[PDB]
């Protein structure tokens, strides 16, 4: 991986299927995606999301998310992340809309 890193670290993804459990996963945001990995090693790449046109935002009232911390990125698919403190949730939240929005 040859890009520049806007920020690195742990997020908790909840899964698209199955009983939609929360995976802890170490996510690496550069060239307006997210990369994410079993581990810091960043060795081999589990999923890719393209950040531009989705709107990252946090908890979502109907969408019912028990788990705190938690913020939304919709494709205008939706996934679900959240952080272990509310300041990586804020700059989580920062990075991504910065990748995101192309104005």
């Amino acid at each position: 991986l040859g890009s520049p890193v806007v920020v690195r670290g742990w997020l908790h993804k909840q899964d698209s299927s199955g009983m939609r459990l929360w995976k802890r996963r170490w996510f690496v945001l550069a060239d307006y995606c997210l990369f994410y990995y079993k581990d810091s090693r960043e060795e081999a790449v589990l999923g890719s999301i393209p950040l531009p046109s989705y709107v990252i935002s946090p908890v979502a009232p109907e969408d019912r998310i028990s788990r705190k911390y938690s913020f939304k990125a919709v494709h205008t698919r939706t996934y679900y992340f959240s952080a272990d403190t509310q300041e990586d949730m804020n700059a989580w939240v920062r990075a991504m809309n910065q990748a995101a929005q192309v104005l």
